[PDB]
């Protein structure tokens, strides 16, 4: 008789561990434990969401005839940790085998690997069939090509899945439609609202418990709208197909002060805990393309994010090992500035995106990359500090998908290891791709003076102090040509003004 453990990001009735259990003999185990709610200061909505999806997933299995042992975060004898809770079940149920799908973070794998030695019982750790690449396939694909790019990997995934494939060639005779393409942003009022799901009896009781036990944690619980059931996630899926998919590629890089969502799917939360399955999400997009419902560039652009980037980040996470988090190519040591936790700044773009994060635990891609992520980079923040923030604040964050986005893509803390170019940009970009500057106190056209946006001076300071590590980068080559053309006292004034702002952040970091 078997003890099946299921982790909080594995809430799927065909997870690897349920393959061939005996509903009479065996016992599924789920547990809310303090070790996983507290290894980082998660956003309140993140904890509430995960807890509520677990309690709902527990009810799901029970209705399907499974023996389910559930341990609540506040239960009397809660042991506090996976190891502890599995121990309590072993004296309780005395199984002859523990079954578990492989976890999604290094830390958790560490604990899972200590099970067998610590309990003297067979532990069967199963590989996670939700992912198209095993660790073994990806390692071997990476070996025999000393340069890693998503594009060459994504090519393989299209072949392997047959998604958007005419047997042997890609639909429309291009793997990529990057893009068909761009163009400025519009506050389209004739745009449907993204779905919201009002909290039920379970979710309300978890909302109350989270506010009682994690009172000093990041984020507001008000306006909880996440789907916590499988049915509601599949409704979030079909609403995106029906209402937003056909404009996905059009508005992809745009930011609107008044539109936190535009045309994105808002599914990462569900895909990443098993409520939605990645390959089914992709097939629905493709099914919609063949029924005329969206253009080729929106669908391929959308599938590219899932079977391309998300699958590739996972691969990069395990390939790089646990100390990838120590990557600090630029040798930064500055603390994460204070307003990342308060939203209280006069940089209108930083204030909007951080306020959105506070209140919804969501911000879409270009926001994570070019607002908060770009500022961190230019300001020279310790990448470990940035990594903690991104893992804590967003309700779709687990280390495997967060860490390579932060270290590799955003902060370039690994010197371009995962193939991307560096995303440093001045306030010229933000003015082009948003309306944030319109109501901002600074001017995105000024570099010096009391009301220049600090992204401008910080942009050039960042190129100037790291010139040695970046001069050979055929992407910054034009900026450096622009730098050298500036008179000497101008380059001096820009770097002094960069320092004045840098000083103002360090002064604040000291008061705490
Ligand atoms: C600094 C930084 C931190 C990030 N942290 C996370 C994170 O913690 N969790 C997370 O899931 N994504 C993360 N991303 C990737 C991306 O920003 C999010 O997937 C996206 O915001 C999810 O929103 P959505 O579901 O509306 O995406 P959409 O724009 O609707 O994208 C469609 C789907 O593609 C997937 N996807 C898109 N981009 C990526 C990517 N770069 N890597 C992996 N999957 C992707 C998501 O599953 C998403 O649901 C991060 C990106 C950056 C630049
Ligand atoms: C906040 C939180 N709480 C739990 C929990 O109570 N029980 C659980 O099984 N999982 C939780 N998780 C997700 C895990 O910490 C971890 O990040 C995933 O297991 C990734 O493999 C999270 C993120
Ligand atoms: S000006 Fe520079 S600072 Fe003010 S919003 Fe535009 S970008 Fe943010």
């Amino acid at each position: 008789s078997q003890l099946v453990l299921i982790l909080g990001d594995q809430l799927s009735p065909s997870i690897a561990a349920l393959d061939g259990v005996d509903k009479k003999q065996d016992t599924i185990v789920l547990c809310e434990v303090m070790a996983e709610a507290s290894y980082v200061g998660h956003h309140k909505k993140k904890i509430a969401f995960i807890f509520s999806a677990m309690r709902h997933f527990a009810e799901e299995l029970r209705g399907e005839g499974y023996r389910v042992r559930y341990t609540r975060i506040d239960d009397a004898d809660n042991a506090g940790s996976f190891t502890g809770e599995v121990k309590r079940a072993i004296d309780d149920l005395t199984p002859s085998r523990i079954c578990v799908t492989e976890p999604g973070e290094w830390r958790v794998r560490s604990e899972m690997d200590g099970f067998a030695g610590a309990f003297g019982i067979q532990v069967d750790i199963r590989s996670d069939r939700r992912f198209l690449s095993s660790h073994g396939e990806f390692r071997n694909w990476a070996a025999g090509r000393k340069s890693l790019t998503m594009e060459y990997f994504y090519r393989e995934m299209r072949r392997k899945t047959g998604l958007l494939m005419n047997g042997e060639q890609p639909v429309g005779g291009r793997w990529n439609f990057d893009a068909e393409n761009r163009q400025p942003a519009r506050p389209d009022l004739l745009r449907p609202k993204h779905p919201v799901f009002a909290p039920d009896k379970i979710t309300k009781e978890v909302i109350d418990t989270v506010e009682r036990l994690f009172p000093d944690n990041f984020g507001k619980l008000e306006n909880f709208g996440f789907a916590v059931t499988r049915t509601d996630a599949e409704r979030a899926l079909s609403a995106f197909i029906d209402d937003f998919l056909c404009n996905f590629g059009a508005t992809q890089d745009a930011m609107l002060q008044d539109d936190p969502n535009l045309n994105h799917s808002l599914l990462s939360f569900y895909i990443n805990c098993g409520l939605l399955d990645a390959l089914d999400v992709c097939k629905a997009a493709e099914r919609a393309y063949h029924e005329g419902g969206a253009p080729l560039n929106a669908v391929e652009g959308f599938i590219r994010q899932i079977i391309g980037w998300r699958e590739y980040m996972r691969g990069i996470y395990w390939l790089a090992g646990p100390d990838y988090v120590d990557s600090n190519f630029f040798e930064n040591d500055r603390s994460l500035p204070v307003f990342y936790w308060t939203g209280k700044t006069h940089m209108n773009c930083m204030a909007k995106v951080i306020t959105e994060t506070i209140e919804n635990a969501y911000a879409h891609h270009i926001q994570r990359l070019m607002i908060t992520g770009n500022f961190a980079l230019l300001a020279g923040i310790d990448p470990k500090a940035v990594h903690r923030w991104y893992l804590e604040v967003y309700a779709d964050a687990y280390e495997w998908v967060e860490l390579p986005n932060v270290i590799g893509m955003s902060q370039f803390a690994d010197g371009g290891f995962l193939g991307t170019k560096p995303y440093a940009a001045s306030g010229n970009y933000i003015n082009r791709m948003s309306d944030y500057c319109d109501t901002c106190r600074y001017d995105p056209k000024e570099r010096l003076g009391d009301n220049a946006c600090p992204f401008n001076a910080l942009y050039w300071d960042f190129l100037a102090r790291n010139r040695e590590k970046l001069k050979s980068n055929h992407r910054l080559a034009q900026p450096y040509a622009t730098w050298a053309r500036m008179s000497e006292d101008v380059r001096h004034d820009l770097r002094a003004k960069a320092a004045a702002f840098l000083r103002k952040l360090d002064a604040a970091a000291l008061e705490h």
